[PDB]
């Protein structure tokens, strides 16, 4: 089948596409470079777009990567943007780690401060702003939602696209931008 139905459906996912991704996943990188989410916004300007990092795939600093993406989600939403914008914090944050891993072939980060600072500088924020955010109820809610990314990723791998929190697309059904546009229009308009 071209998609499966999630049960239960995801919270805070009405009128949306969520991409579960890993910064070590070359197909994720390809969608990032290609601008898949920006192009989906172009075709579906009514939808919201969110990245779900898959912590089981993100290595030594996987918990801290989730912290930085949760912050980026919160800040982008505050600013009326989301991950389908090239200037968003979420997109900038994904870019710096994709570049680190795939184009600078950085196997590891020396230590946690070095890892964190790469994300802090990509988002042009200081550590105090992120750590203060992590003590708030909204941070715990956002991180709690990311927990589902691992189970979502086990079905078919990454990236996993999920429409309206309910319909998870089988990657074998996607062979072009047009295919993915067609499935999002079909699935976005079901119950």
């Amino acid at each position: 089948n071209s998609f499966i139905t999630l049960n239960p459906s995801l919270p805070n996912s009405e009128n949306s596409v969520i991409e579960a991704f890993s910064y070590k996943c070359i197909h994720c990188y390809n969608h990032h470079k290609f601008g898949t989410l920006e192009k989906l916004r172009e075709a579906f300007p009514n939808l919201h777009f969110k990245l779900y990092p898959v912590s089981l795939m993100n290595g030594e600093f996987s918990k801290e990567m989730n912290e930085l993406f949760a912050f980026a989600q919160y800040k982008d939403e505050q600013n009326g943007k989301d991950a389908s914008y090239s200037d968003s914090l979420s997109h900038k944050l994904a870019d710096v780690y994709f570049v680190s891993y795939f184009l600078n072939k950085q196997r590891n980060f020396s230590n946690l401060d070095e890892f964190y600072d790469i994300g802090l500088k990509a988002m042009n924020v200081n550590k105090n702003e992120v750590l203060n955010f992590l003590n708030t109820p909204k941070a715990k809610e956002i991180l709690s939602e990311f927990q589902r990314a691992n189970d979502i990723a086990k079905t078919y791998g990454t990236p996993a696209f999920v429409v309206n929190g309910k319909y998870q697309i089988n990657p074998s059904a996607i062979n072009s931008m047009q295919d993915l546009e067609d499935l999002v229009k079909k699935l976005s308009n079901m119950k």
